[PDB]
């Protein structure tokens, strides 16, 4: 089973016991530890933070603690544009450049591989998509003849069925990938006026209507696409989606005025790490949703929708028996790394969950 791991650029400008650096990481957690995220400046790949070449160095350390682990640059994010991967892929020549410039930065900086993140491609993207992937693990391919241990691919897929339909061939780039990345949790917090879990396990007969906005319907869609399970890595989020109520109610499909409060040290509206979380349930109610398996909690008009141990090793269980090639954490400087903010001492104890189930027969 893979164990793939994100850690974010920045997340070392957090104050306090938030700030997260890569020193702070267990060597021997995650089978695989992604950085996020690279930019891309005249068609070619380069750094984002100007500390980054030092973090660099520093999360490539871990691989002298422990020689397994695989370490790989990811390209994209959310904030990052997606017109800009649509021009730099839609056109041979600035695929090329893009293409030819990854590996020595790769090779420079220590890293084991490039994950891709565009978020997300269009119904005329797909065709090009297609092109970056086959192109650019040929190239990698083609540089490994030099001696040195290939270089992986991988790239982080939308879990949304109307996303992968409008922009994904899934047989086609599959072939060519080293794993996928399903981002099996945003279902539920794009700015939608109402309550609703963001990575439900299932559908749950309650309210059912968008059927397909939870785990079993991606994994099982991806597999029908094409997608085989030893490739493919469910994605576990180690934050929630914080609402702000409109009313007193609670339940199901109650309204809501907008995105939660920020959190202490994430500052951010709309979202909390699990550490915050594990403050925030201090005076809380805490529920769960029996039928997707996933709870929440409220305390005056703040509702969150997270993961705890259980729905993450609930979800551990789940992957193992459709036999996919194992779990993505996002991310590990959400997750309590410090250990000193949930209780029960121990660090990363949201990552650690998925480990343990993973790691029994
Ligand atoms: C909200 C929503 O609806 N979107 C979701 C998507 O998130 C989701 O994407 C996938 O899933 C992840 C979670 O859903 C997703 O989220 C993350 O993506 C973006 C980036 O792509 C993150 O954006 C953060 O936002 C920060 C502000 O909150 C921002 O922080 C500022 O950062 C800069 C530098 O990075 C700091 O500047 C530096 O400051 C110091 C001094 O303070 C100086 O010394 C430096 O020189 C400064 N200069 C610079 C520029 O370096 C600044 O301090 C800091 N603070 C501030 C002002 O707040 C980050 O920069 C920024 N990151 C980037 C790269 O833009 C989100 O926060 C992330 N969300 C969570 C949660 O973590 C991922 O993108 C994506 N994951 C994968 C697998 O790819 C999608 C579904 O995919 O669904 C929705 O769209
Ligand atoms: C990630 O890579 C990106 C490049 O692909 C990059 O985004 C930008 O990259 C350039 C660096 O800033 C931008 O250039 C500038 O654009 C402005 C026009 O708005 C021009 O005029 C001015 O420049 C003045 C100082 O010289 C300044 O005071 C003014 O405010 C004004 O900006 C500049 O001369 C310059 O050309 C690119 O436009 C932009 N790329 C795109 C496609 O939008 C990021 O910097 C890079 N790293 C990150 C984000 O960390």
């Amino acid at each position: 089973y893979k164990l793939i791991c994100y850690y974010t650029s920045w997340s070392q400008y957090r104050e306090g016991d938030g700030s997260c650096f890569p020193d702070a990481i267990d060597p021997f957690l995650c089978t695989h530890v992604i950085y996020s995220f690279a930019n891309i400046s005249n068609n070619e790949i380069d750094t984002w933070e100007w500390n980054d070449v030092t973090l660099y160095d520093t999360l490539n350390t871990l691989k002298n603690r422990n020689p397994k682990l695989k370490t790989l640059l990811s390209v994209g994010g959310w904030n990052f544009g997606p017109e800009r991967f649509s021009a730099i892929a839609s056109k041979t020549q600035s695929r090329r450049t893009f293409i030819k410039s990854v590996p020595p930065f790769l090779r420079t900086h220590g890293f084991d591989g490039l994950d891709l993140a565009w978020l997300y491609p269009g119904r005329r993207d797909k065709r090009h998509l297609t092109t970056l992937v086959k192109e650019m693990k040929a190239e990698f391919i083609r540089e490994a003849q030099a001696g040195t241990e290939q270089l992986l691919l991988s790239a982080a897929v939308s879990a949304g069925k109307i996303a992968i339909d409008r922009g994904y061939d899934i047989a086609q780039i599959s072939r060519h990938l080293d794993f996928i990345s399903l981002l099996t949790y945003d279902f539920h917090g794009a700015w939608r006026q109402t309550v609703g879990h963001h990575s439900p396990l299932f559908a749950g007969n309650e309210d059912a209507s968008s059927r397909f906005s939870n785990a079993d319907y991606a994994v099982s869609y991806m597999l029908r696409l094409g997608a085989p399970a030893n490739k493919l890595v469910m994605g576990i989020p180690t934050f929630g989606r914080s609402f702000t109520l409109a009313s007193s109610k609670t339940d199901v499909g109650a309204p809501v005025s907008g995105p939660g409060v920020p959190g202490r040290f994430t500052k951010e509206k709309g979202i909390l790490a699990y550490y915050e979380i594990c403050d925030f349930l201090h005076g809380a109610t805490t529920h769960r949703f029996r039928d997707q398996q996933v709870p929440y909690a409220t305390k005056g008009n703040q509702w969150v929708a997270y993961d705890d141990q259980e729905s993450v090793k609930n979800k551990a269980r789940y992957l193992k028996n459709r036999q996919l090639a194992g779990a993505m954490v996002w991310a590990l400087d959400l997750d309590d790394f410090r250990g000193t903010f949930c209780g029960q001492n121990l660090t990363f104890p949201l990552t650690s969950a998925v480990k343990d189930v993973l790691a029994e027969v």
